[PDB]
This record gives structure tokens, sequence and C-alpha cells, in this order.
């Protein structure tokens, strides 16, 4: 029956975005005293929660960037640091943008992130989750040779495959480590109970990282993940990206994908 409208669109009323690439100067003056304070809440909880459990170059990477406890981060501020680390900057823009304009961005080393946050994919998910990460410079590469093989995949309608892989890395990836698994998937960084279910649970798979299995991998958004992909290096996702994926696309455009919960038979299963 009635709908009303989203976030997004309560968030940006009386803003504007670029028609081309998406990006706002990032609306300090909309940030309220319960928006810190909600960073802030989120902040305490995640850095309770995450030692041991996240790897440990993401909590490096909060602190090298001096990710604020106890505000909203000033993205230009958080710039200063990252630029200097690997030639990377975030970037603000309304929230979901369109996949070309994504890739465009990340292709230049701009991380597009949601400038507003939650009510107590926005702010607290794309900095807090997705940023730290981007002073390593081999998962920084990683990221910038994604965004290039968006001109290629949108030309051959694979947008998709590339998009699981994406799911299944930045956003759900597991790293193995002498010490036990870790996590370097931004969407379980920056949950309140995926980090605790992705390791400690016998309810997920965990496999070991295939790029043609994964692009061939559905996954949905509404539920924890029932397959995390596990590197054992951020070297592996950047090698990953060598090969010409344009053969790899049309191999898979005919197969039928795996489950967001099958095992494959070739799979390494950990
Ligand atoms: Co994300």
């Amino acid at each position: 029956d009635f709908v009303v409208p989203d976030i997004t669109t309560r968030k940006n009323v009386g803003l504007s975005h670029d028609a081309n690439d998406f990006t706002l100067p990032q609306p300090l003056d909309r940030y309220s005293a319960e928006d810190h304070a909600t960073w802030a809440t989120l902040y305490q909880r995640q850095c309770k929660l995450l030692p041991g459990r996240a790897c440990d170059e993401f909590l490096e990477g909060l602190e090298r960037l001096e990710v604020d406890a106890d505000r909203v981060p000033d993205f230009n501020k958080l710039n200063e640091k990252l630029m200097a680390a690997t030639g990377w900057k975030i970037v603000a823009v309304p929230g979901l943008i369109p996949d070309d304009v994504f890739f465009e961005h990340l292709a230049n080393r701009r991380f597009p992130v949601t400038w507003w946050l939650r009510e107590p994919p926005d702010v607290f998910h794309k900095l807090f989750g997705h940023v730290p990460l981007l002073i390593n410079p081999v998962f920084a590469d990683y990221l910038e040779a994604y965004g290039k093989g968006g001109v290629k995949a949108k030309a051959l309608g694979a947008l998709p495959m590339l998009a699981r892989l994406y799911w299944y890395t930045v956003e759900f990836g597991l790293i193995n480590t002498p010490a036990g698994m870790r996590i370097y998937g931004a969407g379980i960084l920056s949950s309140k109970s995926e980090s605790i279910y992705c390791l400690d649970s016998a309810s997920p798979n965990r496999v070991g990282f295939d790029l043609m299995r994964i692009m061939n991998t559905r996954y949905r958004i509404d539920t924890f993940q029932k397959t995390y992909f596990v590197i054992d290096s951020f070297k592996q996702l950047f090698d990953a990206t060598a090969p010409d994926f344009a053969p790899l696309y049309l191999q898979l455009a005919d197969a039928q994908p795996w489950g967001a919960g099958d095992i494959a038979p070739d799979d390494l299963v950990l």
C-alpha cells in the first residue's frame, strides 16, 4: 500500500550531485549531534568486537588514516593521509550510483563513499568498512585494476560477473593466516553479528578463492552469506586481475551459476 521516500531520498533533500560522476562536496552541516553519536557508537561497537577477527591490516589502517572515533570523519582530512599512502582519495556520493561511474572512480583511484549515516550502505559501512585497507598498496592496486575492468565488462554485458567478484572479495572476503582465519570484507567488518558467524559458525562454507568459480556464483543481499571465499594474501586478488577476462565472461554467460549455498566439485573446502 503506502510508499514513503527512502533514506537516500530523505537525506539528499536540497542537495545536488554531478549528473556524470555523481559526486558532491561532503555536506558537513547536515550531520547532527545524533549522527556523530551514532558514528561513535558504531565505531566503539566494532572496535570491541574486531580484535582477533579483522585482519591486522584493517585495524592498522583505521589508526594510520586517523579515522575519527567520535564523529563522522571529514573526508578532506582523511584524504591527506590516504593520498600520501597510496595516491587514493575518497569522494562523497549521494548513495547508490551507476556501475560505469563507480568503475570509473575506482579506475582513477577514487573511492565513492555514501555521505549520510543510518539512524539509530551508509557512511559507516562505506568509510569504516571499506576505506582502511586502501592504505595497503596491494589491496589498493586490486581495486584500481577492478575499476579498470569496468569498460570491458560493460561492453560485454558482464557487469554482474564482476559484481560477484567484488561481493565475494571486497564486501565479504576472508583471509587465512597462520593465526587463524580473519576478515577483510567491508560488509562483515561493519556488521554487528556477521563477524561472529563468519568465523565461529559451522554453518557457512569457507572455500578457497577461485576467480572463475566466484564469477559463476550467485549472492543474496538480505541475509548472512552461505559461502565465504578465502584468500591467502592480497597479492592473490591483484594477481587474479592479470589475465584477459573477456573469454572468461563468454564462457560463463552460458553456464548455470552456483547457488549462494553450493559447494562446487573443485572447491578447496576449508
Ligand atoms: Co560495501
